[PDB]
């Protein structure tokens, strides 16, 4: 009867359990000091579900859990009403470069200069190394571009080679506002600068930053004519056409379980967030279900609604298979000796 929500960490507890008093022990509380660990409980069937991102739902597919609901978030398109009944389609991994540099292609990119978000961010890092793996055949990724800022490697790296720091030799290749080139504002700076030929960010990250959308120095005089999309054909698309020129969908987070305490769950979250959902009976007042004293604990903070999926897609079909092709790459590189 009752649903056993895993924390991972000691505040994700602390709000766990406002969570079942509100809910009058209807969801009660495992925790974990990882998510991998939080994973494993619900396998053990000593707690029933948690909120897991793109990769860490692969971990749990191939060990034969299942997506159930996915997280919405806010944003510039979304209806925002009745989102619960489909999924929104979320971020698109673009990469782009500036019109100019005719001779770049999805296929040309060995020893050019790569500008990425941060490491092991979705589409800043995982899709595109995960898809350049999937050319190469090889796993040798870290050598691949000649030079490039991946905030959050080793400042010896080659991949922080191109990393500003705060232009004082400070806090280069760190994973912070502080370095220059980081996050995807960062990493479209590291190209609009010609600092780097290619930027892994997503969609928005360009238009949000060109034709007066920003008033940062670097980005004033920046036209959405000039930037061009990398196609997988090999195809050099403009910017507006992102919806059929990107790498990959990055995943909705999603509520994860067993099949066989699967709709339950799904049954016992939609009531909790009609109680304390965005605009539940009871969010203003008692509980906030997407809202953390802290930040992104149990759910992201900018949660729309949990949504009901289309049907019972396994995870290779929930996550698509573009971003699949990538995290099983950068998951056959990880744990390479077995
Ligand atoms: C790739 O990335 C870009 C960048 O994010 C993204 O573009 C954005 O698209 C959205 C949706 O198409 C645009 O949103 C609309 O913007 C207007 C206001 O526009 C001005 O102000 C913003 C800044 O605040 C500027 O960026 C923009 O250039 C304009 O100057 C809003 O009024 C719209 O509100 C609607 O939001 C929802 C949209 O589905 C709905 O809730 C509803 O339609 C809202 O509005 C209206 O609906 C009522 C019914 O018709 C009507 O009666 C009401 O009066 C009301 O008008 C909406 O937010 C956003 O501006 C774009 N941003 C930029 C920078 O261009 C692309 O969509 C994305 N595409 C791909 C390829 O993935
Ligand atoms: C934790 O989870 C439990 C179990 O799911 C939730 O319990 C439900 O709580 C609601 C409200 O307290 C219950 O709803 C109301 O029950 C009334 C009487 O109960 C009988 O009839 C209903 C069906 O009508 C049966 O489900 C139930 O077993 C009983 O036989 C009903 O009269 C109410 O329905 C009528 O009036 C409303 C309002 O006008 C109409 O909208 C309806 O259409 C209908 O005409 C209503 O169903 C519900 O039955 C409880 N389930 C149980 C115990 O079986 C907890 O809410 C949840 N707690 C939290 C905080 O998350
Ligand atoms: C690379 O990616 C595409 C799309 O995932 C796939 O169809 C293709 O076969 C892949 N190539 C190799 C050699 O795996």
């Amino acid at each position: 009867t009752r649903v056993v929500w895993c924390a991972v960490g000691p505040e994700e507890q602390k709000k766990c359990q406002q969570w079942s008093q509100q809910s009058g022990q209807n969801v009660t509380c495992a925790t974990a000091s990882t998510t991998d660990d939080c994973i494993v409980l619900v396998l053990k069937g000593e707690a029933d579900a948690l909120n897991l991102d793109g990769g860490y739902i692969y971990t749990a597919g191939k060990c034969g859990l299942v997506p159930v609901l996915a997280e919405n978030r806010k944003s510039s398109k979304h209806s925002s009403l009745d989102c619960v009944l489909r999924p929104t389609e979320g971020y698109l991994a673009v990469a782009v470069v500036k019109k100019a540099n005719e001779g770049l292609t999805w296929n040309s990119l060995k020893d050019k200069k790569s500008c990425h978000t941060a490491v092991d961010r979705t589409a800043g890092w995982n899709i595109p190394m995960g898809l350049i793996v999937n050319q190469t055949g090889s796993c040798a990724f870290d050598e691949f571009f000649s030079q490039s800022c991946a905030p959050g490697a080793d400042p010896k790296s080659r991949l922080c080679a191109l990393c500003a720091g705060d232009d004082q030799g400070l806090d280069k290749c760190v994973p912070n506002s502080k370095e220059k080139y980081y996050g995807y504002t960062g990493a479209f700076r590291c190209l609009a600068e010609d600092v780097g030929d290619v930027a892994f960010v997503k969609n928005d990250t360009v238009w949000e930053n060109t034709n007066g959308e920003s008033t940062a120095d670097w980005a004033k005089n920046l036209n959405r004519e000039d930037f061009r999309l990398l196609c997988l054909d090999g195809t050099r698309k403009p910017v507006t056409e992102a919806q059929s020129c990107h790498l990959a969908v990055a995943p909705n987070h999603a509520v994860v379980s067993r099949s066989d305490r699967a709709a339950h769950v799904k049954q016992v979250l939609l009531h909790q967030q009609a109680l304390f959902g965005k605009n539940g009976k009871n969010c203003p007042d008692k509980f906030c279900l997407f809202k953390s004293e802290t930040k992104n604990l149990l759910f992201n903070d900018n949660t729309e609604c949990l949504a009901k999926l289309g049907g019972r897609p396994t995870y290779e079909e929930y996550l698509g298979t573009e971003y699949v092709t990538a995290i099983a790459n950068l998951k056959k590189c990880s744990t390479s000796p077995l």
